[PDB]
C-alpha cells in the first residue's frame, strides 16, 4: 500500500497472510474455513496467517493454518487477469474472535463513489522498493466504470472495477495482491492488477466480488 496508514494490530481482522516460506499475497476470512483472494496468488505449499499484524514477529494472536484445497475460478484467464479469484479451504476451522472474524460478502455491487479500505503487506513506495512488516490500509472510493475504462483502454471486464486516485500517490502495491477491499462492512474487492503503483491516471483495479457470490456459496457448499 502506497500513501496509506498503519491500521493498527488487529483492526481489520479478516485480513489474511498468505505465507510459503514468506508472505506473497493477501486473502480474505469469508467464514472459519475459507479464505478468498487472487487467482494470481495461485501456488501449491500455502499457509494461511491469520491474526497478523507484524508478519515477522510471533506477537500473540496468530492462527497459522495449512490450506488443505485450493480452487481458482474456472474461467480466469492469467492474460487479462479476468476472474481473478481463487478459494482456499483450511485444513482446519479458524478460531473467530474479535481479532480473527470473517468478512461478509456483498448482497449489492457497490457504486462509484462508495469509500472502501483496502489493507495489505505490500511495498509502500511507487518507484523503489520498501516492504513494511505492519498492516497497512488506504481509504479509496470506487471509481466509475467510464473513468476506469477511461484509463485502462481495452482491459476492463465487467468483472473488475477502479479504486484509487486518478492524481495518483495511493494505491495498492506488489504484495497486497489477493487482499481485501470491504466496503460499508462488506467484500467488494480484491487486489488484482495495476499499471504500476500509484501512477497518476492508472488507478488499481480489483476483482469485482459481488459477480463471484453464487460461485463461492456453490463451492463452499459442496467442498
Ligand atoms: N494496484 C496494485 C496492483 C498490483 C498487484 N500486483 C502488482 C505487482 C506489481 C505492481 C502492481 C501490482
Ligand atoms: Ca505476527
Amino acid at each position: 500500500i502506497v500513501g496509506g496508514y498503519t491500521c493498527g494490530a488487529n483492526t481489520v481482522p479478516y485480513q489474511v497472510s498468505l505465507n510459503s516460506g514468506y508472505h506473497f499475497c493477501g486473502g480474505s476470512l469469508i467464514n472459519s474455513q475459507w479464505v478468498v483472494s487472487a487467482a494470481h496468488c495461485y501456488k501449491s505449499g500455502i499457509q494461511v496467517r491469520l491474526g497478523e499484524d507484524n508478519i515477522n514477529v510471533v506477537e500473540g494472536n496468530e492462527q497459522f493454518i495449512s490450506a488443505s484445497k485450493s480452487i481458482v475460478h474456472p474461467s480466469y484467464n492469467s492474460n487479462t487477469l479476468n476472474n481473478d479469484i481463487m478459494l482456499i479451504k483450511l485444513k482446519s476451522a479458524a478460531s473467530l474472535n474479535s481479532r480473527v472474524a470473517s468478512i461478509s460478502l456483498p448482497t449489492s455491487c457497490a457504486s462509484a463513489g462508495t469509500q472502501c479500505l483496502i489493507s495489505g503487506w505490500g511495498n509502500t513506495k511507487s518507484s523503489g522498493t520498501s516492504y513494511p512488516d505492519v498492516l497497512k490500509c488506504l481509504k479509496a472510493p470506487i471509481l466509475s466504470d467510464s473513468s476506469c475504462k477511461s484509463a485502462y483502454p481495452g482491459q476492463i471486464t465487467s468483472n473488475m472495477f477502479c479504486a484509487g486516485y486518478l492524481e495518483g500517490g495511493k494505491d495498492s502495491c506488489q504484495g497486497d495482491s489477493g487482499g481485501p477491499v470491504v466496503c460499508s462492512g462488506k467484500l467488494q474487492g480484491i487486489v488484482s492488477w495495476g499499471s504500476g503503483c500509484a501512477q497518476k491516471n492508472k488507478p488499481g483495479v480489483y476483482t469485482k466480488v459481488c459477480n463471484y457470490v453464487s460461485w463461492i456459496k456453490q463451492t463452499i457448499a459442496s467442498n
